[PDB]
């Protein structure tokens, strides 16, 4: 329960150690810590590996099997589908550029249209939570002249999240891969 401005990423990865020793976590400390670290491309340029036609995760830490810690690039223009997040704590930090994050609610199982709940534009250093009980929703990168990294920690951690047809509310199931692992590109 003691929290210090993280100077660096690797810093900021031995706080979130200490955070996440216990089996319960505390969802506000966590997120006030990824706030507080100050982006620094040259700490984190080594996982921000980008795909031309969609966002890539890279996997930055393994947490001890505790939490993920991967960054999200997003080319200009891409997006998620909309998912939820296998009962889990999800914390996404901007480490540049800007995302668009749009809620819905869990729909009920009539084949109707989702519609937004609401909507907000994560800036960059800016933290934000969801998890399944807040709602579904969908990060995008809509500029067209800028990418965007995030930083995304999640415990525990999951590969496998549901993609919804926005028309049907209709879900998949889909398996979450890496574009690399630890700076190693893994195909
Ligand atoms: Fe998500």
């Amino acid at each position: 329960t003691e929290l210090l401005k993280p100077r660096t990423l690797a810093d900021l990865i031995r706080i979130l150690h200490e955070l996440f020793a216990g089996d319960e976590v505390n969802v506000e400390e966590v997120q006030a810590v990824l706030e507080a670290y100050e982006s620094n491309p040259a700490e984190w340029a080594l996982y921000a590996k980008f795909d031309q036609y969609r966002y890539t995760r890279n996997l930055v830490d393994q947490g001890n099997g505790k939490f993920n810690l991967m960054i999200l690039c997003w080319g200009e223009g891409h997006g998620s589908s909309i998912h939820d997040h296998t009962d889990s704590h999800c914390f996404l930090k901007l480490l540049q550029g800007n995302l668009k994050e749009t809620l819905f609610d869990w729909p009920d199982k009539k084949s109707n249209e989702m519609i937004k709940k609401s909507e907000r534009t994560l800036r960059e250093n800016q933290c934000a939570y969801i998890n399944d009980s807040i709602g579904l929703h969908r990060v995008e990168n809509v500029s067209h002249t800028e990418p965007a990294v995030s930083l995304q920690l999640y415990s525990p951690p999951f590969d496998t999240c549901h993609a919804f047809d926005q028309r049907t509310g209709h879900k998949n199931k889909v398996t979450m891969t890496f574009h690399s692992k630890f700076g190693i590109r893994t195909p």
